[PDB]
């Protein structure tokens, strides 16, 4: 088994099959032709290796998919136009009216909205469970429980889930476990190795790494991914990834190990700095010894990540003053870019929640979320320092 | 109002607002930053004009959208990752359990599958009607009829509906009319100017014109398009169009009038040829006086289009041999490319239908569909001529 | 049928020549080889590719399959044996002239040249020992009299940028066959759709593919077409070693995309410019108008003989000079004020202070570039809109 | 002054100047329009500071140029279509017949060919000198000497020049010192800070880092760079860089520090390994204590680089066997890619030399050059080990 970095660069491609091209050619084409109509018929009937239409399948996409499958340790991958494309295609495929889906307590805003205002209004029942409490989950299981879906760590408060414990219970009741692995990437956490059936990503974030594409990935078993490809994507979402963006995403993945090492090292220093400060009420960072689920985080994640959540004394008032004073960090939603970013979840990425939904799903009105970038740590420390002083 | 060609090249863009750039800069960026967090919050609340995240809205995509809205004569546009993206995003936002959707008798294969095996399995009721029979449409209207959805001409047999006559019935009962205008483009037919509320396109086809991107477009009122953007696209499909692909689509749109004029002139010559050949049993082309809905075609489309459907005397056997013999035409699904294409709908684009459904909804075995390209007509005729000899 | 030895039509070749989807997994559009390098199955195979015995690929500055397709397609459209794609029109011109000329050689030049070409010749290669001579290439007797034993290359544009002076390409070629000179024609203005100098006896043609070939103003690119021997030499000396003007595969793909509508775009550019030129010739403010489609065009019969249609470019002059030209160009609302040509968007510019600013004031009067000259590149917009814009701007120039 | 990594990500760009775009919009446009013709005439005269034509200058290219200038510590940068673009545009601007150029003893093959068979045949005089030998260099200066040009380390034997020493000598005659810094990049070595006037790069290599573009960079003083832009590029080469490629190059530059750290760390391990092997006669790697110019290397380079050259005892025959047995390394020219590469300079990168010129200018038959990539070192080690086994 070649190492992670080796596979991120090489897996599924030999230059000698494409005229010696070191970088795979980009198949920017909507359709593919057939040598005979019988050959083509066979492609549609599903009984043939090949290609017919890029919404169903495309060789640039297929390479990205195989490579992502290798990094997560799954059988099959699927590339989509966005993270939301990956989540919707998956959930539209696996659920029908009268199925239940058990969710983690805190979700990304558009995932929450899709669940409650989207698929939830088509007869699919939803219940929220703390996915670190295996007893509370087991109690929540019903015979209608088809899917278990959660993020770990969760956007935006960093709440962990016990992936292996959830999976044991799901295996017992015949439930499909789907884990949003956006924050960690396969370099830091591999939920499939801990018993998840499917992983989904916003490849828009760390996997791309450079903020220039929107994309989604699904990885899991051949049987589940085939269904998601041929139903969710083909017929229910049409969330097709551009071959151009797929080739940029592959370009990004080639440095994923190096970039994540630096995001993690920078974020550790900033977290430890923010811990020592009087303006800071509390911090959620997995790599601080004081993190409430430090032990569980270490059994699942090989490093503590690039994301920090924290609150100031002064609440939202001091939050605004801090964020508005940042000169190197930018004020923006998104994460996992080379550029360091800051945002206010309640009024931005989680503004789809009502104030009461925000309150009891653990999205504070004072919370600031930092995506720590690849800039020099001293420049980033200086920027945070002066913004804290301006926030007082 | 400037002419169609002028608007396809210029509408919505002034080089002076982007440093004099004659071609608009490509905004290949997932996120946008804010000068203050209150500016950001204001954007997320709708109260400020600006950008935050490309899945929701992006300036390259917005120029495409505004240009397409102008060409169709509608108020607002939306760009998506595929035609299926446009259709699913639209219908997921407009429909809920208990609603009825009235459908044209014949639909594109994945549209049919989406309706019967996707949204129709989430409690939405479907009924098919002959949209050319206005009395039968009226007779099928119920108070639960929320949406009337059809293609005109229909993929693949070219069956037409009287859009203004359908719209009248919709206005009487309070239904929303959604027209798939893929085949005509806004250059040949503008269903919004005949009372339709929304038009959808596979921009993958004629609008791109060159076979290199997958894309979809929705045009209609600001009110409907805003909902499709903020619910269907944002939450239920994630079918986000790449700025790179949007830029290519705008490039293609600049020659739309010229290309369609050639597609049409070529197809007319080819159709007249085919109509005189001894191997041909039947042909559906709207520009032939023998076309059953010739008067309606001349009234509603400014040219008869680039698409031909016909049947050979020897059924499926002769169809196969014909298609296998083509040397200049390629055997492929898709349409509206520079390259001339041929396919067998029953085994390909409409293979999601069962044999019973195909017979019921008008997709015979025997049917061949041509997308007539931009090649020299003498070359296309010689290719068709020899393939017809080969068909015996 | 009338037999499979018939050449497919121009439009067919612009779409299909050199490419079969079945050789690339069925891809209808050719995959883009956006790769700098190519690998070898063995070291010997690799040594053979640098030698030039093994057919294949090693490094995109020398050669690349996306570029090769573009090159073969342009060769087909021009009726030449081989093609070469470069980073710009100037790339094509410089790579060609650096390959063909050495100190002591003389190049005979058309009386009027694109500004950067003029500058390259007089201030570039001309300063490294190459002798230059300008001649009216419409005057075959003067060309014959200017030929010397040192004359290695004859180089000109037809029609010339920006005054549209023409040369008799077949007449020039005949003189060049008799004396032994290589004839190089810049065919940017016509494209192979309207004029094919290699079929009239030229050895090499060069293009700014940035213009009509692309058609959409989004790339910079150059093309050279000619004999296998001359194009190979240009590839391996000019491009590889003396300019490094390598075309991006991304841009070559976009250029190919544009070439697929070349016939349709040129037809419309030409029909639009014809209506505009006839309109302008009837207007009070116009001193003179040069459009090959008007019988008043000084070399009208030569234009009709070499060009299948009269082009998309108009050069004209208002009564009022510089003065009135400024006020016309400034009142345009649909036309843009800009250099370049052959875009979907209609453009207007002023050679003497823009594309020919590199010429001294004296050199502009000597090589036929007036102070009142206004050049129009007529685009693809609706002709009624372009007429309305030019009509209102004429009024405002009074 | 912000750190290297900060500047490689941010220098010269503020999102707030471009509608908040986190990533700069790509100006894929050939031409730029004017609000008036006076304004237009002023751009061509250099009196107004706008844009007119992308061969001269373009905002995407200018951003790249300013960022590279910041990384090298120079006043001004220029982006070109290739490394050869950069070298030729530079030398054509600076040299005229009767001028002399003093050259490093070993040069990249196409540079050598350009010099001997290109500009050298237009009356420019060439002399090769050992650029570590300051008394020989002093002695070789003549009144005709106008440019001193070399690579350090030299492609392909790793010979170093004393850049500060060369610059001291040049200064006594007003000569212009041009350094090809391709191998090191500005992260490892900054010749302008050691007294060079101009640096050139094949940005195709480490700067891009991903093998997908061809590009060149010149950095230097404003007056020299202005002339290279307006004479060498504009008029003498036309080596214009695509804005698309310039955007990809900027993307690559954002991880330059992280990639170079890994290239160097990997190469250090492989060099240490190869230096102890019985099949190996000689090795050139700056990081080895036995490297002849170890002390000088450490004065100029912050890390010893990702390139290794070595010779096997079995000569050219053993060389061939080694290369053919490699399974993870590819056989290819080029360097500075994520993928590890190996080549034979005598029959590839330096095949433009004759046998006697190779022997004379230090390029052996038997030399193998490795460009060590970003793959897992344990995988690279295994591949080199088995290939060494197969060579003997
Ligand atoms: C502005 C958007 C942010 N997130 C997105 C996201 C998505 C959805 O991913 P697309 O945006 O559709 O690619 C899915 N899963 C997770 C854990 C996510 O964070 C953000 O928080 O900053
Ligand atoms: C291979 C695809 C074909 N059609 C597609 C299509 C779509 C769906 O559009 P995307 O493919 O998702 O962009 C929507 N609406 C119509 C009238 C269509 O023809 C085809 O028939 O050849
Ligand atoms: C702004 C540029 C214009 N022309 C360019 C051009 C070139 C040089 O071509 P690149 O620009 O290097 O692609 C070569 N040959 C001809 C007959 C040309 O017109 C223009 O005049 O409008
Ligand atoms: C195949 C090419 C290789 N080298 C190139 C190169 C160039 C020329 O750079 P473009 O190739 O024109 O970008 C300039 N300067 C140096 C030190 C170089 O190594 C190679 O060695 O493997
Ligand atoms: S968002
Ligand atoms: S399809
Ligand atoms: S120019
Ligand atoms: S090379």
């Amino acid at each position: 088994l070649p190492g992670f970095a080796t596979r991120a660069i090489h897996h599924g491609y030999d230059p000698q099959d494409h005229g010696g091209a070191l970088v795979p050619p980009v198949y920017q084409t909507a359709t593919f032709t057939f040598p005979t109509v019988e050959y083509g018929a066979a492609c549609f009937a599903g009984e043939q290796a090949g290609h017919f239409y890029s919404r169903i399948s495309n060789p640039t996409l297929n390479l990205l998919e195989a490579r992502m499958a290798s990094l997560e340790g799954g059988e099959a991958g699927l590339a989509l136009a966005s993270g939301m494309g990956a989540i919707t295609s998956t959930l539209w495929t696996l659920l029908r009216p009268g199925d239940e889906v058990l969710l983690g307590n805190t979700l990304y805003g558009c995932t929450f909205a899709f669940l409650h205002h989207g698929i939830g209004e088509f007869g699919v029942k939803l219940r929220h469970v703390d996915m670190a409490d295996l007893q509370a989950l087991e109690a929540a299981m019903t015979p209608a429980t088809r899917v278990i879906y959660f993020e770990s760590p969760a956007n935006p408060n960093m709440h962990m889930a016990d992936i292996a414990g959830v999976a044991k219970i799901a295996r017992k009741h015949g439930a499909t476990v789907v884990v949003d692995n956006t924050y960690c990437t396969p370099y830091l956490q591999r939920p499939l190795e801990l018993g998840a059936d499917l992983v989904v990503h916003s490849a828009t974030k760390y996997l791309s790494g450079h903020g220039d594409i929107t994309a989604g990935i699904v990885v899991g078993s051949q049987a589940l991914v085939d269904r998601i490809r041929l139903q969710g994507l083909k017929d229910m979402t049409g969330a097709v990834l551009s071959p151009h963006d797929a080739a940029l995403l592959m370009r990004g993945i080639k440095t994923l190990n190096l970039r994540m090492d630096r995001h993690c090292a920078n974020a550790q220093v900033l977290a430890e700095f923010l811990a020592r400060q009087p303006q800071v009420e509390l911090i959620h960072y997995p790599g601080l010894a004081s993190f409430p689920q430090y032990t569980l985080a270490r059994q699942q994640m090989s490093q503590p990540g690039g994301m920090i959540a924290f609150e100031l004394k002064g609440g939202i008032g001091a939050g605004r003053r801090f964020m508005n004073a940042l000169q190197l960090f930018s004020r923006a939603v998104s994460l996992g870019d080379a550029e360091s970013l800051a945002q206010h979840p309640a009024s931005m990425t989680h503004s789809s929640y009502t104030p009461e939904e925000r309150a009891h799903y653990g999205i504070s009105e004072g919370l600031v979320r930092l995506s720590v970038g690849l800039e020099d740590i001293d420049d980033l420390l200086a920027d945070v320092q002066q913004a804290l002083k301006a926030s007082a």
